């Protein structure tokens, strides 16, 4: 029997990856296509929730810094107005020994206690000498750390923090993933700073960035989705894929609709895809991948932004006096992420956990904090007490004063948080992805292709754009297979308007 | 007597031996000195030959920093010959 619908290229999922695919498919305007999503609102893990009190929370707080001009082009098309964006400078610190060490930590030893400083430089010297002679390569993420920073920093920050976020020991992870993620410290630069007491916080793709004025990052992906022809979309319960028949190239949707395809671009989690295919081999294969779940906690507090907080952006917490690994002053990103000062809200509780002095609706202004906590079979979290442990954690780290007035809470558990860069990961992926490609299925995205190196909105979006370009023009998928390549260059060649469109336009005016 | 010996540099009294007391120098000078020691230490880890001149020895063991700030000028001032000739 024939499918209810037939198209050349079918995109599953409307997060950044999928929309990337849809944008390029829309630009080329050649083969027929369709994008579906089980959610009425596109954006996936890049979406935004709002509390009953009017606070916005990303999925951990998201940040736009682009390696691609194509990515930029599409954002400027969705949000063309100027007052649609704010530009920020990256103010990032690490919490250590009661200090706010400027990021990257390994580059600002100066702020630590003198006692600790000595232990870090000692380690760094032992490594710089051993690295002067090394000929082999690091096997684990742990070996990589010890070699690039020394034991001083490893025990002080790297080891404890990484477990805290990955929910697995540094010894169980690979190291080919950390190109532009972890800074390798230069002895000359580290000591120079310790001597001058200066700071080095320019490092990284994060230095400067922009944030959407309204709707958080979620509003971006809504704006983008609006540029696509509606007739080619299915968002909501009518767009969930419940079965994938790779053998006869059909997909079955939640309401029973079937779609035939020639090429399939899938952005759903590859472990879910295996299930929906009912393929025993792929299931056993995907079950060798590892992932951590992420608890996002949102806290809205009353008052004008404290001076202790200032223009800070996101913070790191390697110490065990709080459950979360990262915190974001989400209210500094936009004046529309929290209620306006005039809005009246009762105090739900004080930061220390006790009842407020007054429960009457008072005015603002307000600010917001967003926290992330990791969870895995190696690092369990109690779902009934986590919110309380975070708030307390906030006090322990001098983020909030015990007497601070909390006006709103938020808590959500995302089962698939991070795709874990385990030692076994590439062993499994190098099987799965080619096996899926041989069925004409491009599985791409954070959990589509499972590579954290290149998980991230701009990267994921591009993974999509490239999967289409590979399917239609034979383009090599650079972002997928060569993360270091795309990350250390300016990717300017592909644009939202290429020659193919320019020529086709003049040929019509001709 | 105990040896109380300093080197006069940049209007400071740097305790002898100079190359062990970079602490007392101005911060800007300290930077040049440590950078040299690091580049020198990193080459020392790998050397298998022996220095020819006195100058090659000073660069290998203290770096360009200390070499240019103290050693080179001083050693001429006392030996009345360039380090390169010793
Ligand atoms: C905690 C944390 C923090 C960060 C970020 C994420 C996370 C979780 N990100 C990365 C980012 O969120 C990510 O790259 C994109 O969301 C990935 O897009 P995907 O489409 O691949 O996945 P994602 O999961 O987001 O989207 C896929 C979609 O597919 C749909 N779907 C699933 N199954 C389906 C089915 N069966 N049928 C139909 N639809 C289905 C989902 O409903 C959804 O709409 C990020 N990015 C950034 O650049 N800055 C940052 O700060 C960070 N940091
Ligand atoms: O001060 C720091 C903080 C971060 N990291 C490393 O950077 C990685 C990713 O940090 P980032 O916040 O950029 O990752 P994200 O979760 O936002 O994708 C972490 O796993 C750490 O190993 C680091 O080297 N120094
Ligand atoms: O702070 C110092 C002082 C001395 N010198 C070196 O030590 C050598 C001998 O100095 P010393 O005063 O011991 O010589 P003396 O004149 O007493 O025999 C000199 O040539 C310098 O090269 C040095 O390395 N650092």
């Amino acid at each position: 029997t024939h499918p209810d619908i037939s198209v050349d290229v079918l995109v599953i999922g409307a997060g950044p990856t999928g929309l990337g695919a849809a944008k390029r498919l829309n630009q080329i305007d050649g083969p027929s296509w369709m994008i579906v999503d089980s959610n009425e609102t596109p954006g996936g893990l890049a979406s935004t929730d709002v509390t009953p009190e009017g606070f916005l929370y990303d999925v951990g707080g998201h940040v736009i810094f682009s390696h691609y001009k194509y990515f930029d082009d599409c954002l400027d098309e969705a949000l063309p107005k100027e007052d649609d964006w704010y530009t920020h400078q990256r103010i990032s610190y690490v919490r250590c020994q009661g200090q706010w060490v400027p990021y990257p930590f390994q580059n600002n030893i100066s702020m630590l206690p003198k006692e600790e400083q000595v232990k870090c430089i000692d380690g760094m010297i032992d490594a710089a000498l051993e690295a002067r002679v090394a000929n082999t390569k690091p096997k684990t993420f742990d070996e990589w750390i010890v070699r690039m920073m020394g034991t001083g920093i490893a025990d002080l920050f790297m080891r404890p923090y990484n477990f805290k976020v990955w929910a697995v020991p540094t010894t169980k992870m690979q190291c080919a993933w950390l190109g532009e993620k972890v800074a390798a410290p230069n002895l000359k630069a580290v000591t120079t700073n310790v001597i001058l007491g200066k700071t080095a916080g320019n490092w990284g793709p994060n230095a400067t960035f922009r944030f959407p004025a309204r709707g958080g990052t979620g509003g971006i992906w809504i704006a983008v989705a609006n540029t696509l022809p509606k007739e080619k979309t299915r968002f909501g319960e009518k767009g969930k894929v419940t079965k994938v028949n790779a053998n006869n190239k059909t997909v079955t949707l939640q309401d029973g609709t079937t779609i035939g395809y020639k090429k399939l671009v899938s952005t759903m989690a590859v472990d879910f895809l295996a299930e929906a295919m009912n393929d025993q081999e792929l299931v056993g294969l995907t079950k060798q991948l590892f992932y951590s779940s992420t608890h996002v906690i949102g806290v809205g507090v009353r008052g004008s932004r404290p001076e202790r907080i200032g223009d800070k952006c996101w913070l790191y917490f390697p110490e065990d006096n709080c459950p979360f690994y990262r915190a974001t002053i989400f209210s500094n990103y936009s004046p529309y992420n929290q209620p306006e000062a005039s809005k009246k809200l009762p105090t739900m509780q004080l930061a220390d956990g006790s009842r407020p002095q007054s429960t009457e609706a008072k005015e603002g202004p307000y600010w917001s904090i967003m926290l992330e906590v990791s969870e895995s079979s190696m690092k369990p979290v109690n779902q009934e007490t986590i919110l309380a442990d975070c708030i307390q954690g906030l006090v322990n780290t001098e983020m909030l004063k015990p007497t601070d007035e909390i006006v709103s809470t938020y808590h959500r558990r995302f089962d698939h948080g991070y795709p874990t860069p385990t030692l076994e990961r590439e062993g499994a992926l190098t099987q799965i992805l080619p096996k899926l490609q041989d069925k004409d299925i491009w599985s791409r995205g954070r959990f589509g292709s499972w590579r954290y190196e290149v998980g991230n909105q701009d990267h994921s979006f591009m993974l999509g754009v490239e999967a289409v370009d590979n399917i239609v023009n034979g383009a090599v998928e650079l972002t997928l297979n060569y993360p270091d390549f795309v990350n250390g260059r300016q990717n300017t060649e592909r644009r939202l308007v290429d020659g193919a469109q320019v020529f086709a336009k003049s040929k019509a005016q001709l």
